[PDB]
């Protein structure tokens, strides 16, 4: 168990945002119905406003999202209403939100020899979320200079901030003549995409040092995509804002350095075609789970195998859908995981042996099984937790089969069982904790060879 991990420096962009969460009890419920009306809600509820504009809109779509217990995000429908919003429905606790901000934070807890993390605002209040030890790309006297945070914020700058309600399942309330039983917990998210406020880019100003970044630097973890919106208001495209993140990707890799994507979960069919166009055929790793590669291959025209992998869930499928992944994209691994198993795909001339890829799956697993049952990691002991945590036995059975399935390649296929928790005290954000794990481990063997 021995780390070489934390010879390992990483860049990560560009999503940072405060996380505002609220969780919801019975009690509160029944106080928004009182204070704003029974009547009065179930007439905007059919309504269904799109955006959140009076405080009725946010309590009309949350005891909407509530009733199907499926997850709903609506946004503000200005940015002025921010601070009355927030003073109106207060929150119970503030953390870092985002995939840069939570990952980068995890990446300076287990002792990264440097982790450089960029976002485009910086105010006080967010730049005290971050961990004293990141470090942050800023421009003067013409030259590049890494400080930290809190030594590099903006006073006049804003501050994104995703206002978040969690309610578990089953929480009972009555509206009008309806008892309204939850059934399935979930999140409801009042949060907006990046327009006016900043965009998801490198500015003009950091674009010409990104090589000096690549040099200095063994990994990269890009992430954000699916803020991009179709159109701006100012005139500019999702195309304008894609063709930079592709021209980032070119300028870090003038030198050697291994880029790594996660396939988040984007609704819009047009902004998940831009990924598929722009940004993955560029990077030389991938991690998702079965439902995301399934929309992959959906898009590539696999219709026939996107469907037989989204219907069954056969291993044979999801392996034969990763290698058309791997050959096609100019990608050097593949990586699938599920709540049973965790997958990994390279080429026949992958410098790493086949133990050496269960090795870095090994801890993929490990820190997976730590967060889901501590909740969160804040230090670097706690991963003796997630090895208690012990293998799924439906996993073993999977790993004979793929053993077996080797019976005539140019592949190197490792499939490890997960480290399965009953009981998480939370879920959200462990697929990019599993894909960080993967590939922050995979690129300290290669650094030994
Ligand atoms: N109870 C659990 N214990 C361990 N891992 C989990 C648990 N629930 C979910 N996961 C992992 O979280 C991943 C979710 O990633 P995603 O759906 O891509 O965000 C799954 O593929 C599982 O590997």
């Amino acid at each position: 168990h021995m780390e070489d991990i934390k010879k390992i420096s990483i860049f990560l962009a560009y999503n940072v945002n405060v996380d505002a969460i609220k969780y919801l009890k019975e009690e509160d419920i029944q106080k928004l119905i009182e204070e704003f009306g029974e009547e009065e809600i179930i007439e905007k509820i059919e309504e269904y406003p799109r955006k959140i504009k009076e405080p009725l809109d946010f309590v009309a779509r949350l005891i909407h999202a509530i009733k199907t217990g499926k997850p709903a995000a609506v946004p503000l429908d200005n940015e002025e209403l921010n601070k009355w919003f927030d003073s109106l429905f207060k929150y119970d606790e503030e953390r870092m939100g985002g995939q840069v901000g939570i990952i980068a934070n995890l990446l300076a807890i287990l002792d990264l020899k440097k982790v450089i993390a960029y976002s485009p605002l910086l105010s006080k209040k967010q730049a005290e979320m971050f961990n004293n030890d990141l470090l942050y790309p800023i421009v003067e006297n013409g030259k590049l200079v890494l400080k930290k945070p809190i030594e590099a914020y903006k006073d006049n700058d804003p501050i994104k901030i995703n206002r978040i309600f969690e309610f578990k399942e089953g929480i009972k309330f009555k509206l009008g003549d309806e008892k309204i039983i939850a059934p399935q917990a979930n999140r409801f998210i009042v949060a907006s995409r990046p327009e006016n406020l900043a965009r998801i880019e490198i500015k003009e100003d950091l674009k010409k040092y990104l090589p000096e970044i690549g040099e200095m630097v063994d990994c990269a973890i890009l992430s954000g995509y699916q803020g991009i919106k179709e159109k701006y208001s100012d005139g500019k495209t999702a195309e304008y804002y894609f063709k930079r993140a592709k021209e980032d990707i070119k300028l870090l890799k003038k030198k050697d350095i291994k880029v790594h994507l996660e396939f988040a979960s984007i609704q819009n069919i047009k902004i998940r075609k831009k990924v598929v166009d722009y940004i993955l055929p560029n990077v030389d790793s991938v991690g998702m789970d079965e439902t995301e590669i399934a929309n992959i291959l959906n898009i590539l025209g696999y219709e026939e195998l996107s469907e037989k992998i989204l219907k069954d869930s056969k291993i044979e499928d999801v392996i034969e859908g990763a290698k058309i992944l791997l050959d096609k994209f100019n990608l050097e691994v593949v990586q699938v995981h599920t709540i049973y198993y965790i997958l990994f795909i390279s080429k026949k001339d992958n410098p790493l042996s086949k133990e050496e890829l269960k090795k870095t799956l090994e801890f993929a697993t490990i820190l997976a099984a730590t967060k889901a049952k501590l909740g969160d990691i804040k230090n670097i002991e706690d991963l003796k937790v997630g090895l208690k945590v012990p293998h799924n036995k439906y996993g073993e059975l999977l790993k004979e089969i793929v053993e077996k399935l080797k019976k005539k390649e140019d592949y190197k296929i490792v499939l490890i069982p997960s480290r399965f928790v009953e009981n998480p005290k939370s879920t959200v954000g462990l697929g990019d904790t599993i894909s960080t794990g993967a590939f922050v481990s995979y690129v300290s063997l290669l650094k030994k060879k």
